[PDB]
């Protein structure tokens, strides 16, 4: 039971709950691999076994007549067609277990409350579409987000798959120039090939909303124009650099996930888009700041007159810290929730200790918790974290194609 | 091998280095707990055998006459002692390698660059001292601070260890103030503890040199005042908020580890102190900002009047910046050397680049190369790495006491 301590303040716990860690990780008593971004058939029936033994637990029923019941009903489903379907609200717990289970997320103090929109039903490509319009406009809500994920059908043999092209439900184009160079998002170049590929005729911003990419079984991609309307945005003004708003800076409210695979009992739901809200500086370090990303970072410091010329001046921590201000205060504006760095890890504490008493620990990456900016001024950096992998949970997937 | 890749720029290496990793660390395929800060005569003639074949590589003359004389001298003398002697190149060599393979060391470019002094003649805690002084004062150097080590005698069978009780050189006293509160630096109230039991008459400053409790072999330790010009220290200010230099705040020129064990081809020094020149977050981020260290971001943040009621204005990440930029203006008013964040981070860059062309790979803890504030600023943040433990290397032992 490996000793965790937390260095700012003397406590001391224990993480029983690692020990029920089932798929492994990449980490070696050779060597540690925590830094890496993607870590390097009636077996369906003990998954399914597990987490049937999880749901009847959580709701003090373990070893009842309905548990014991249940356990038949899928050991025959699965006798007779290879695979089983979900109870309504087991589909509800699996789909909130795995977010609680998600060790990069910060977010996780609200696990408990997840909508869960059933589209177990869909059946063509503009399903698909209004299912996703449905969830877009509950999640964004005039911008009092709300978390939600949405659940294509599962997968199964001789069948293709429900899949989203877009890593996001709103992402922002990627123009090449007569030089490589990028207009527009550098992260989502490849997806603006497709689109234009498939039918789109390219806008001339830097922030032009992609259209989505979506794929029933078998039949190929199908693009979607979304509705303006339907996708909330934040024009970005600095509460006293008054040139700030006019270096055109815009961004999206809501952060929706595309193209990771929930895994729930052995099913494999490749289509299970989720939403919540963001963290100030996933949008205000990574998004406008990443040299690889919207790169604003020397834009915005000339503006503020600082000396690029040396390193020593910390004219990028400069710049950085007040291009976060300005998202805070941009989204504050136009009422749309939003969390910095410190109330959410300050949150993410206060989880860990609801986990602890709950369940013994909880799995955190400290790489992912600790924020991109700031980070020794929150309280997660001093606290020592235990990574493992726990059932439900979400996973990345291979591109379909 | 692991692939390694720099998603900044797209780079890909495999590390395959990691392979000889000649220990084991706490991770497992279960669990990872890279993020913790504390993770028999046949092999030490395995170590003494790996390392002199180390040695006789890196001069080009592996697999010669003088090669395998050596390995013959060695086994001989462990044959005849139980251990054995280290030439003074080997032990030059070895030295520098520790410094190489440590892991969380960003200013690892520097390696090659080392001072060693051997002071294995070593008899007494006062010539112990003596060698201290001459250390301090040659890595001092007025204020153009230079890399280096001092080497006491070996672990040996039938003898106790020489142990410098202090865990670096210099440090300031942190006295229990009356309430309940420190006075001075938190972390070293218990060497200040024992510096008094031990008959130091103590100041009640909050930056009071700590005097150095040396040990020789089966003495108790002894109490040795630094010379007040031998410890160059740095009055605190800010370029433009004049209210700083107010505060009182200084902070010495020279970090000197020495509370960690030195282990070359199995050999133990379990005291040899090493110095080299800080980087500006240790002292601004680390030393004056951590709650449970001097604590200053508040009274900082109050008097440069931001608004320390809500967390969204980011006052933390404000008045930490400035706290930065007041560390660097003074140690360059001073004259004594320092190194920013981004241009320390930068070279660590250049040396991966170094190690993968010279050994294949470099192992590097993700979770300590990354400064502790403006993480994603800086190039590292975004290059993958592996951690693992090679030898020659420094190690953390028990404290004396
Ligand atoms: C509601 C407030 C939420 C906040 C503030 C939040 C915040 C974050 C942040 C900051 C990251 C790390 C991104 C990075 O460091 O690059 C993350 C990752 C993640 N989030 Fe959350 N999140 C929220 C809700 C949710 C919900 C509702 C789900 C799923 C139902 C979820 C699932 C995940 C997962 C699985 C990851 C890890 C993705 C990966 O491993 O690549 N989060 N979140
Ligand atoms: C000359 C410039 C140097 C710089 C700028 C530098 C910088 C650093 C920093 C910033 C850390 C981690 C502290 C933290 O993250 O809180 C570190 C760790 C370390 N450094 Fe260096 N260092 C230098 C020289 C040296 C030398 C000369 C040695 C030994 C010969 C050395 C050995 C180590 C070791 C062993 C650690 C790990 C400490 C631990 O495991 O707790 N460094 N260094
Ligand atoms: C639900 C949610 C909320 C939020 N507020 N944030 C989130 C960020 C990610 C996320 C997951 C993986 C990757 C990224 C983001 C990338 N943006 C950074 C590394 C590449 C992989 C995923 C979900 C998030
Ligand atoms: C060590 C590390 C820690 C962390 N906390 N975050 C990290 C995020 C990336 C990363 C950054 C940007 C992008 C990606 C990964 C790609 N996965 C997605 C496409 C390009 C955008 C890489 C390394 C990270
Ligand atoms: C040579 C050197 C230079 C420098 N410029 N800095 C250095 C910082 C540390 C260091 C050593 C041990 C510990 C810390 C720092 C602390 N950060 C807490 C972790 C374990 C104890 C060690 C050596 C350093
Ligand atoms: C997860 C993590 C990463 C990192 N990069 N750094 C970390 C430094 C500490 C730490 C903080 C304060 C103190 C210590 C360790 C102890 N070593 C004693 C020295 C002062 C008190 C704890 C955790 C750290
Ligand atoms: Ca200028
Ligand atoms: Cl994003
Ligand atoms: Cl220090
Ligand atoms: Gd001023
Ligand atoms: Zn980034
Ligand atoms: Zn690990
Ligand atoms: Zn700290």
């Amino acid at each position: 039971f490996p000793r965790v301590k937390n260095w700012e303040v003397g406590s001391i716990t224990y993480d029983t709950l690692s020990a029920q860690a089932q798929q492994d990780g990449p980490c070696t008593p050779r060597r540690c691999l925590g830094s890496l971004v993607f870590p390097r058939p009636e077996q369906l029936l003990s998954q399914a076994r597990d987490f049937i033994n999880q749901y009847y637990s959580s709701i003090k029923r373990s070893g009842s007549q309905a548990h014991e019941q249940r356990l038949q009903e899928v050991e025959a489903e699965v006798a007779a067609t290879g695979t089983y379907q979900l109870r309504e609200s087991e589909l509800v717990f699996g789909a909130k277990q795995a977010w609680r289970n998600a060790p990069r997320c910060v977010g996780r103090i609200q696990w408990g409350k997840l909508q869960v929109f059933d589209a177990r039903d869909c059946r063509s490509a503009q399903e698909m579409f209004t299912y996703i319009c449905n969830h877009i406009k509950y999640a964004t809500n005039r911008g009092n987000l709300r978390s939600a994920i949405t659940v294509f059908p599962q997968r199964c043999p001789g069948r293709g798959d429900f899949r989203i092209w877009n890593s996001q439900l709103v992402r922002y184009a990627g123009y090449r120039q007569q030089d490589g160079s990028v207009r527009g998002d550098p992260a989502n170049v490849e997806i603006t090939e497709l689109c234009i590929q498939h039918g789109w005729t390219p806008g001339n911003g830097r922030f032009d909303v992609l259209p989505l990419l979506l794929q029933a079984p078998d039949e190929p991609p199908e693009l979607f124009l979304l509705p303006p309307e339907l996708v909330l945005e934040v024009p970005l003004e600095h509460p006293t650099l008054e040139w700030f708003a006019a270096l055109g800076l815009r961004w999206y409210a809501l952060p929706a996930v595309s193209n990771m695979l929930l895994e729930i009992g052995g099913l494999e739901f490749p289509a299970a888009p989720f939403s919540g809200w963001y963290m100030s500086t996933e949008i205000g370090t990574r998004n406008l700041c990443d040299p690889h990303r919207y790169n604003i970072l020397e834009d915005v410091a000339v503006c503020m007159d600082l000396d690029t010329r040396t390193t020593s001046s910390l004219w990028k921590d400069k710049a950085a810290v007040e291009i976060n201000v300005a998202v805070l205060h941009s989204y504050q504006l136009a009422k749309v929730t939003i969390v910095d760095h410190h109330a959410a890890t300050a949150s993410f504490m206060k989880h860990l200790e609801n986990e602890q008493k709950a369940r013994g620990g909880c799995p955190a990456d400290w790489a992912w918790i600790v924020p991109p900016i700031s980070g020794s001024l929150t309280p997660v950096f001093h606290q020592e974290m235990v990574n493992y992998f726990l059932s439900p949970a979400f996973r990345y997937q291979p591109d379909p194609w």
